[PDB]
């Protein structure tokens, strides 16, 4: 199912970070492109920690769910690479890296504007993995790169594109998931069978709560066990400065799956702003 790309086309050089259970590395891979002419193509590579080769089919089937649909916000995945005893992900290499990372960096900076059109594209990439029936599972500023910068001339908006969610919240260990919290939901700490569509309506809500705080990890001061309380007494995020989205991001961070809102009435929601 997966296009295979060998060894020798691939060139690993700098780490760019790491995921749960993996390695990630900015590559060289050449190939023939269009037209007969070879090219040496930036690619980032996603590898398997070794010791986890178990999650390998969890590992694949994320990354195959990007690419059963092709869509301008969705990362393209170019294949895996063949070479003996690993598991390794080929994909497009996004210059300006995580949104978590570039909020952080970029907290001053950044306006409501620039929320409110990342905000977009991202409910618009959501809107469109809502209309096909498709689980993400794992939305989070970190899963979302940004392909360009705002053009302060052109007066050109930034421009995203949703990460692979990586091996399953279904299948990985639980203080994994608690960790996770607030972005994995109630339903799905009680039980991670409980994964549906309404799952990505809460993460988008923390996703945007991280949007509006410039870098700051929801609950971080909390540790797993008082991020387990917070969802039993039934908490909500408290309202980020930036507070024009604090109404939507508790809309989507309803309690009770079947009352989060479609990702049409976030858009419209979101298009309702001065
Ligand atoms: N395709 C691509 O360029 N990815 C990509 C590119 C990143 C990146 C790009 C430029 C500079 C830099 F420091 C990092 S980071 C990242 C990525 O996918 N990170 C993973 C880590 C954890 C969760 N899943 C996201």
């Amino acid at each position: 199912v997966f296009h295979k790309i060998r060894n020798e086309d691939l060139i690993f050089n700098e780490s760019l970070g790491q995921g749960t259970f993996t390695k990630i590395f900015k590559g060289v891979r050449r190939e023939v492109g269009d037209y007969g002419q070879l090219h040496e193509t930036e690619v980032l590579l996603k590898v398997l920690d070794k010791a986890h080769r178990n999650y390998s089919e969890s590992f694949f089937e994320a990354a195959s769910m990007m690419s059963k649909l092709s869509h301008k916000h969705l990362v393209l995945n170019y294949g895996v690479c063949v070479c003996g005893d690993e598991n390794i992900l080929v994909q497009e290499f996004v210059k300006f890296g995580s949104l978590d990372t570039y909020l952080k960096k970029n907290k001053n900076c950044i306006n409501i504007l620039w929320k409110l059109e990342v905000a977009k594209q991202l409910a618009a990439a959501m809107h469109f993995l809502e209309e096909n029936t498709l689980i993400h599972g794992n939305v989070c500023a970190k899963n979302i790169l940004l392909i360009r910068e705002e053009d302060r001339k052109t007066g050109n908006p930034p421009f995203i594109k949703l990460s692979d969610p990586g091996i399953s919240i279904t299948v990985l260990p639980k203080d994994i998931l608690q960790e996770r919290i607030p972005w994995v939901p109630p339903e799905c700490i009680e039980n991670p069978k409980n994964l549906n569509l309404a799952t990505d309506k809460w993460s988008f809500g923390t996703t945007l709560w991280e949007i509006c705080s410039g870098g700051d990890k929801p609950l971080s001061a909390l540790d797993s066990q008082r991020k387990l309380q917070f969802y039993e007494d039934r908490h909500q995020l408290p309202a980020p400065k930036a507070a024009e989205l604090a109404n939507l991001i508790n809309n989507c961070m309803d309690y009770e799956p079947d009352h989060r809102p479609s990702f049409r009435a976030i858009i419209r929601d979101l298009n309702s702003l001065f």
